[PDB]
């Protein structure tokens, strides 16, 4: 098994992509928009993820609500989780959760990117991808965010908390390429860490963020350094679970490393499951050959992390029409919801 996610580039699994994966058995993938059209279109493209693959394969989604949303081509949309903390429904917070769970459950999806527990700390910082975070400060995430991954986890999808060690407090920095945290530990673990470490029952995983620790490490950011990951979030945050990584394929990380060292690099570091999201056939060959290069005991570790993973992963719901324009109807409703409480 390839230790990693790897994006798909259509509505089916193209040649070169099938040919990869038979002969390197990648642990899962990652869907965008591009895969998703029509509801038997994705059907067929996780069962065919599915066959093709001997474990049971991670399929997942950046299904937040709002600005990130993969399903529009269904006619499926969400609110944003800060429309839902502004309009303060707890039962509307229940429904993203579980109608999140129940329409990725009909589409062969097994795994979401959410919640997301950074804070945003100031409506000054100013956010490319406006509402994703679910309160101002740590308190507020956890008690939205609780309920969202509860309810999520509850459908049987399986949650990642996003993005270690906690993304509100990364500030551009002129001596550095990646974002910069500069934060002490201690202040960190009484605001952007205090999610992660509220909500390790509700968290299937946690994906880490290509930000710079410097007080902890100041030469490889979180997802590559081992300090940060096998340090902070395996020893004193004590998270079992399955740690992913930030893409590997765009962003300031690409004028850095490749993403096929990246992601030998951070297996190296401690995460399980590097994401190699774009066009990741030409670095998929390099890493699985430096792998055998890795701790033995180190690569055992994470495969039975990785193999829980696999073991509480859903399958699609039977073909049910009537389901799935429930979960359109139920969508529709919560968009109206928060619409009508403005
Ligand atoms: C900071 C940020 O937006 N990171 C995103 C993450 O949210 C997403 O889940 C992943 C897969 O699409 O790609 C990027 O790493
Ligand atoms: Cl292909
Ligand atoms: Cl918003
Ligand atoms: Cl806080
Ligand atoms: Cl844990
Ligand atoms: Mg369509
Ligand atoms: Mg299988």
């Amino acid at each position: 098994m390839l230790p990693a996610l790897i994006g798909i580039s259509g509505h089916e699994v193209g040649a070169e992509e099938e040919a990869a994966i038979r002969r390197l058995q990648p642990a899962g993938f990652i869907l965008f928009s591009r895969n998703i059209d029509s509801v038997e279109q994705v059907r067929g493209l996780t069962e065919s993820l599915r066959k093709l693959c001997l474990h049971h394969p991670v399929i997942a989604v950046d299904q937040e609500g709002g600005r990130v949303v993969r399903t529009a081509s269904l006619g499926l949309n969400l609110p944003s989780p800060a429309s839902l903390a502004r309009l303060g429904s707890v039962g509307g917070i229940v429904e993203l959760g579980a109608v999140t769970a129940l329409a990725l459950r009909y589409l062969g999806v097994n795994l979401n990117f959410a919640p997301v527990l950074d804070i945003c700390h100031d409506p000054s910082a100013a956010n490319a991808l406006p509402g994703r975070c679910w309160g101002d400060n740590a308190q507020d995430v956890i008690s939205r965010g609780g309920v969202y991954a509860s309810n999520l986890r509850r459908g049987g999808v399986q949650s990642c908390g996003k993005h270690f060690p906690g993304m509100g407090r990364a500030l551009a920095d002129p001596h550095f390429s990646l974002p910069v945290i500069g934060l002490d530990e201690r202040e960190l673990f009484k605001t952007d860490l205090l999610p992660f470490l509220a909500l390790c029952p509700a968290l299937s995983s946690i994906m880490s963020a290509h930000i710079m620790l410097p007080q902890i490490d100041p030469d490889y950011p979180a997802t590559l350094s081992e300090r940060v990951i096998r340090g902070l979030l395996r020893d004193r945050l004590g998270f079992r679970g399955v740690v992913f990584t930030d893409d590997l394929c765009m962003g300031a990380i690409t004028t850095q490393y490749s993403p096929d060292d990246a992601a030998f690099l951070s297996l190296k570091a401690g995460c399980d499951l590097p994401l190699i999201c774009h066009d990741p056939l030409p670095w998929l060959d390099g890493l699985a050959s430096r792998q055998e290069s890795l701790n033995a005991y180190d690569r055992w570790d994470s495969f039975k992390r990785v193999e829980k993973l696999s073991d509480s992963l859903c399958f699609p719901f039977p073909e049910k029409a009537s389901l799935w324009d429930s979960c359109l109807r139920r969508a529709e409703a919560l968009c109206r919801l928060e619409e009508d409480g403005r």
